[PDB]
C-alpha cells in the first residue's frame, strides 16, 4: 500500500521546446601533433530540430558520453545545454548554424 506518482509534479523549460532527432552530423576526434587525426573520439555533434525560429541546432556532447541510437524525430531533452561562442571564435564563414554544447542526451521524460 503506497501511492506512486502517475505523472510530474512540476514542469521545466530545460526541454527547450520540441527537441526531435534528425541525424549524427559529425563525431570530432583527437588530432595528433604530427597532423593526422586519431580514431579516438573528442565530441559528438548531433542534428536536432526545435520549435521556434526554424533553426537546426548542432548539439555536441563529450567523448565520455556514449552514442544514442534514436529514431527519426524521437523526443529528447538535454541535461546541461549551453550555446557556446568558442566554435565561431576559431571558425569563420563555415558557421551557417549555431552550436550548443551539452552534458548528456536523454528522452523527454515529462
Amino acid at each position: 500500500m503506497m501511492r506512486l506518482a502517475n505523472g510530474i509534479v512540476l514542469d521545466k523549460d530545460t526541454t527547450f521546446g520540441e527537441l526531435k532527432f534528425s541525424a549524427l552530423r559529425r563525431e570530432v576526434r583527437i588530432q595528433n601533433e604530427d597532423g593526422s587525426v586519431s580514431d579516438e573520439i573528442k565530441e559528438r555533434t548531433y542534428d536536432l530540430k526545435s520549435k521556434g525560429q526554424g533553426r537546426m541546432i548542432q548539439v555536441s556532447i563529450p567523448a565520455s558520453v556514449p552514442l544514442k541510437e534514436f529514431d527519426y524525430n524521437a523526443r529528447v531533452e538535454l541535461i546541461n545545454p549551453i550555446a557556446d561562442t568558442v566554435a565561431t571564435a576559431t571558425y569563420q564563414g563555415a558557421d551557417v548554424d549555431w552550436y550548443i554544447k551539452a552534458d548528456d542526451i536523454v528522452l523527454t521524460l515529462e
